[PDB]
RNA sequence: GGAUACUGCGGGCCUUGGGACCGGGAGAGGCCGGGGGUACCCCUGGGGUAGGGGUGAAAUCCUAUAAUCCCAGGGGGACCGCC
């Protein structure tokens, strides 16, 4: 009968990680990245690459015998920054397309209550 | 020798300036003690396997003595987001 999965979904302004799980998460099943598929590190975080990615991971996971995933999206956060990158979208829609069905959706960054100090220097990057 | 408005000295009064006291309230004023919150780093187990990281583009660096990623735990030091 029908089987739940769990997308993992790591996305920085460098790269993209889409990591499929069993309800738990303690489970792998497949496990792809942006340098996986492309030779240039410039375009690991091309939406493109993440749709490649997704879909690798999902025909994967479907073998294993998953039907449908959650999602938890993820900027890299903590002292760094709390945006996600442009590959977050691209990777949920070529999920859905290559066939897995979809639950919820939600963002799972690490917020500071409050935190440790960032890498700047008081001033930040001068070029 | 005379005068007594102003200043000074001396002796009595006043309450407007100032100080004291009472009452219900406001406030990240200060010190001491207790209890907490996420986040970050290390370690130990489990899963999984070829890259991660970073840039304008790269390289040093970490990684097949199993990294990045996910899960269960244990220990640590600083800091108190939104409102």
């Amino acid at each position: 009968k029908e089987k739940w999965g769990v997308a993992h979904i790591y996305s920085s302004y460098n790269n993209t990680i889409i990591h499929i799980t069993d309800l738990t998460g303690a489970e792998t099943i497949s496990r792809w990245s942006g340098g996986m598929v492309v030779k240039a590190d410039r375009d690991e975080p091309s939406p493109y690459a993440a749709m490649i990615a997704a879909r690798r991971a999902a025909e994967e996971a479907m073998e294993k015998g998953i039907t449908g995933v959650h999602i938890k999206v993820r900027a890299p956060g903590g002292s760094k920054s709390k945006s996600p990158g442009p590959g977050a979208q691209a990777a949920i829609r070529a999920l859905s397309r290559a066939g897995l069905r979809i639950g919820r959706v939600e963002d799972v960054t690490p917020i500071p209550h409050d935190g440790t100090r960032p890498k700047g220097g008081r001033r930040g990057r001068r070029v």
